[PDB]
């Protein structure tokens, strides 16, 4: 009987390198005999013997015949599927787990948990599976997209924390924290604070008493909501962060927002998902976020980095730490994951690569890893590679 | 070394949801550069550790050449082959058992049991399996196609129960249970009561001494014949289901057929495979079934529940729980397993969902799954999302 | 720490039915998105936990380009592959363990064996494989294409035994058995008796002393050479079957040869290797052979069995059991095996299919497989389904 | 838990031979149905229970469309991916470890250690990888071009040693040694003796105190370097080798070269990795080399031997030991590796065979083997079987 999941030291390092880079769309061609699935939203888990490369596909394949509606986000043919990282998510080598047009899924030292989330967009259904065997439900309550993550939930001593929320994209959407354990929800957190907005969530371990969350607004602020869950009264508290790095997109030159720490700014109407990572140390705690280059569009894609503080009261700009994709290379959603070695735990930042064509052709993504190894800099950059009209 | 299987209660939960859709043919287009095999009845069988998605191939796939045939039924060329549930049933991930043009399988907690059956319609032969070794076989005793039951078999404490038969289709055909142990046929249990026709039976465990089955009866009436199996001492005894909602196909209007729970009513000549599954709790018993949306065609495909009572003797009609499938998209065979979960079983209805465009043309099918998981109502519908001309 | 293998008795039957059928090129269209290796000689050989379909590639593919050279048979490019029985053998389901245009392989209870020839004609190389490591090595003897059975070895205690044989196909080829153990030819047993020609022998073990052998004559004889190998002393003796139901193909009507069990009669030059496996029981025998349809041609498989008696001096004609492929399918190489259950082995027959159209075409084959199981007569035959022009 | 790798005596034998060939190419015609990836620096390691054959994929197939740039070498697009040694390595049979344009890999008995070299040719970096955890990085010294040897690194009771090497391909390059274990560099060796130019080394254990390498000298001689490093005391040294069979491409003639062991005679500017593995015995130590056939080009390839003496005073000629690739066939990199048997290593040589037709076409190879079994001569030679036009 293998023991629980706790989050340990990260390993020594100072530095984020170029790991891996997942392009299935490398082998999509007319001409060749391949068959990659069209997906969006990756995202990479791993448990304490293995890494997963989890995402949400259309159901199709490139080349293939229905790329249109492959743009759109819900829909009745949207699943989640998932490949061993390393392997190219194609149609025989991946998995499908459940129907889902939103997900996460997080080891717990013992078993996977998949979270999937599918449904009329007024009556969204939360859907927990555990290994094979479908465990448990959770409705919507704002009745409007009921949503999760889009990365790993974060399981600790066996009690899972997952965030969800729902409301309009463009108005309130106050998410929600569910404790899952064993597959079964024992809990449900109400956060405290500014609430107004906050969804896709970046959750990750601070320590073995705090899990911390870099979110998106989609309606108020360029700032990024901030959450803190205190794993230990399972009481949670957000407010947006203070630096002036803002990490949004879009978003207004750093330190444009005039006030304090809790001036939203402009609307700034729209989001994305960011990174971010944590580095813990016996004394000290990094944390990586990582924010596409342009500030209006989703290209390119930079490595930041500041120890200690709290981003609830630092303004103190973020430390540029390197650029891991070029204005000319799309930088999408990115997210963050940790691989287990024997004795420390190590932070990375996986970055979503959108291959945009527009509506009329299909539209797919490329999943680029970098990961804390060794010290110095930020070297390589990275490219897809991939010319949409082959 | 392993322990035995045993039914145990049903997790918690009070309705049926959307779980995950296989539709291999999404791949399958001209365009496209994978290799779905066309098949038919498919159904899900699991053991302790994982299910696995069996069916009856044409030993064909698409885009093919060989698709004349494929609507026909028995011949030299169908297999019953498997994927692991969640895997798409291609070329290279499927598996060959054994040749047969009817099948089931189950897992007895140690070892794969698999049955098939091919051979003459007049002297046709079951052939059961036990992992790799080919071990028993059981002849025809009506000499007119023996067949199975399309969905997975009961194991207990070792011993594995099996719904067998033998007749016209639209005559008699006196259906038999076979008592297979490690491979070996220990018994053959001959039911009492109504036997006038008796194919196809959805069978599982309502308790540790009872197996019951919603079958077809393809010849004499629109009610579902319900067998009751005493493990206890291996006796049958077959009867007319009782309720106003007619579950066969076609079907006249719920209520249409006069008389006590023993009339036939018109022939309705010709039946379908219905989905049924038990919902055990300490002391109270859940029974769904499944039935076409149309009454006289294979479109649609709804949720019934009924707590307690006997199917036998209750004419009260079935309580409506959601609609699986539309009348838009087709709704076939449907079955039930139930999935392991650490201390509880998952009861869950597949659906076959066949790609019919006439004997001109490929003929295939796709199985949409449906699980008991929360409260609440079913939320959501299924569709294949395949476009045939592809 | 795994045991040896040892014979044991063969499981309760007394018939052979249709198990399994392997047709890798029902999937080869020009129009499919298959690619099943072109191959010839299959064999089927299995260990305590799994059955392995190995076979002699010709390093292509259907559809592909290299298909001159393949109806051919020894060349640079022959290799050996394998892929688990119930696989279909394609590029990337097969392994390839060595370059041979001859081979053979069995398992020993605790690793694999594998058997591989290749070279020069006139100095080629038996080279013996354990696992993943090359271990041995024979040289040949006569200089005229050393070759071996194309069928499984037999595995005793630790100790395999393998039939090998160097000569002229129209000459004299006297053959040789190695006795090899963990990869290492502990010895090199010289046959007494009749030798004049002796290759592909068909070896199971008849008891726990005994192995017998049903080989074949490619230039003397219709009869069958018959090989009995003492286990005990490793010593052997070969000496014509003397059946009236001639096994090899071409053959004159049975009984037609005049004179003792030594007659050879008229040359009828050439040959086919014969299926052949037994039926070990407490206190009887079962010898079960197979041989074509057509006496000139590789037409057609017909099952014979002959309890007890010495095949040696035995001249009674065999019992005819069933026709496993009608005389307008292939019916060219066969060979036994033996499926291990928890307590008795599995005697099964496999058959090869070849897919001949001439040398301006591919040339392939399908495995078709037969195994005892239950009582009766054989029920029906095989078909490869496959359309060459496709 | 697992123990430790230590280099253990080789099995007996006295001769090379053909043991496996792998022509993914041989699958990538434009009509066939594969998808093989196109690779270079092909090279295998193995560890205790299994064989991998690694190398450095451009992320693209044949058929396909990016063949453009396939022939240069460093890119953004580069990964070292890796197959089990027999299957043939396509899109999705392999996977990748991280992004790189040079590498090597080694199993310590425990876990695997990947090694990757990736960025600006002017600060590359070197990426240890430690299963699924990216462990460390070193990073570059001379500032051109930071590679590894493109063979398995030699791990001996945990502690793991690998060559790198920074500097011009025309100038000097002093390699340096890195001593890893479990992922982290615990040391960095400094070379003493002949050091203008020392890269791409082929490195094996000739004893549990001395890893020996053969290198490549791309500017100053056709001498090949001679690494000498005592594993217990953590000191090299280097110095031309001293045969007359010089081992580099190109050549002069045997002989050629007037002068003592340390004359590097003239530029012949340019080379090529080759092949070297050690054969362990009591009391004696074997030594094979390869090298191409044609002095100029990279076309052919022969095996060496040489027992006892010392590679850095011996001066006679090496011992022809056989012809692997006549001169009609490719004959490119080659190197080392030994397969671990239950009690004795094998020593086996891969060749690449590269498929070039000009920068105009994609430019793949395949990986020939060869290992030491049984006595005598090498008897077959190897072709890739491929016609580039198809
Ligand atoms: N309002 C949003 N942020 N929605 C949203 C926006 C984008 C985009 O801008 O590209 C993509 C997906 C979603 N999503 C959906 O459409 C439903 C689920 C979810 C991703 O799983 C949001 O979590
Ligand atoms: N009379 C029947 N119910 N036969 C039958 C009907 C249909 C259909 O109406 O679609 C499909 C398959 C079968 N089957 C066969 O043709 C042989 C086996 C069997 C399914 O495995 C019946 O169990
Ligand atoms: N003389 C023979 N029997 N040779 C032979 C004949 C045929 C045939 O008639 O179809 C096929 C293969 C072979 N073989 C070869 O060509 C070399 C090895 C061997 C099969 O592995 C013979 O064992
Ligand atoms: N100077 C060299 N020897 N470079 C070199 C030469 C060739 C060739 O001549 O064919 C091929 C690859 C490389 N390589 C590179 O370009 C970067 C890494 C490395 C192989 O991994 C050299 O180790
Ligand atoms: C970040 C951190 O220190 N986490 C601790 C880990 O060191 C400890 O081994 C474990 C025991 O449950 O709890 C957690
Ligand atoms: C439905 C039900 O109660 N099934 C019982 C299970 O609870 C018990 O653990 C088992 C022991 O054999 O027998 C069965
Ligand atoms: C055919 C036969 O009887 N074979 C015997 C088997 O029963 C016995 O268990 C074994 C022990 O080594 O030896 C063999
Ligand atoms: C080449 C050689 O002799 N290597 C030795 C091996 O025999 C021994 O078993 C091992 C113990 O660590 O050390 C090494
Ligand atoms: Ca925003
Ligand atoms: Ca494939
Ligand atoms: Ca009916
Ligand atoms: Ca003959
Ligand atoms: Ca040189």
């Amino acid at each position: 009987e293998p023991e629980w999941t706790y989050p340990r030291l990260s390993c020594q390092g100072s530095t984020f390198q170029k790991a891996l880079l997942i392009s299935p769309h490398r082998f999509g061609e007319i001409k060749g005999n391949s068959a990659p699935l069209i997906i969006r939203e990756p995202f990479v888990a791993c448990g304490p013997k293995e890494c997963r490369h989890f995402a949400l596909t259309h159901y199709a394949a490139q080349p293939g015949g229905y790329y249109n509606g492959t743009r759109k986000d819900r829909n009745k043919l949207r699943h989640l599927v998932s490949v061993k990282l390393g392997k190219i998510p194609t149609v025989e080598n991946s998995i499908f787990h459940m129907a889902a047009w939103s997900g996460s899924a997080c080891h717990d030292g013992r078993e996977w948990t998949y979270i999937g989330v599918d449904g009329p967009d007024n009556d969204a259904l939360v859907k927990i599976k555990y290994g094979e065997a479908y465990t448990d439900t959770y409705h919507s309550y704002a009745h409007n997209i009921l949503r999760t993550q889009e990365s790993a939930c974060n399981c600790i001593g066996g009690d899972c924390y997952l965030m969800i929320t729902d409301g309009s994209a463009s108005g309130i959407s106050k998410c929600r924290f569910l404790k899952i354990r064993e597959g079964r929800i024992i809990k449900e957190i109400l956060p405290t604070g500014r609430v107004e907005h906050t969804e896709e969530c970046t959750c990750g371990f601070a320590s073995n008493k705090t899990i911390e969350c870099a979110c998106r607004d989609n309606s108020y602020t360029a700032k990024r909501p901030f959450v803190k869950l205190n794993v230990e009264t399972d009481t949670a508290e957000i407010r947006l962060m203070c630096t002036k790095t803002y990490l949004d997109t879009p978003r207004p030159d750093d330190g444009s927002i005039a006030g304090p720490c809790e001036s939203n700014g402009d609307k700034w109407l729209g989001g994305i998902k960011g990174g971010f990572v944590h580095q813990r140390m016996a004394s000290k705690i990094g944390r990586w976020y990582s924010r596409t280059m342009s500030k209006t569009n989703r290209m390119g894609m930079e490595l930041y980095v500041r120890y200690d503080g709290d981003p609830w009261t630092d303004s103190d700009a973020l430390t540029l730490s390197g650029v891991m994709v070029s204005i000319e290379e799309p930088g999408w959603y990115s997210f963050g994951f940790e691989i287990k070695d024997k004795k420390c735990d190590v932070p990375c930042i996986g970055i979503e690569m959108v291959h945009d064509g527009g509506k009329d052709t299909w539209h797919s993504a490329a999943t680029a890893i970098y990961c804390l190894m060794g010290s110095g800099q930020l070297l390589w950059d990275t490219v897809t590679g991939v010319d949409m009209a082959l």
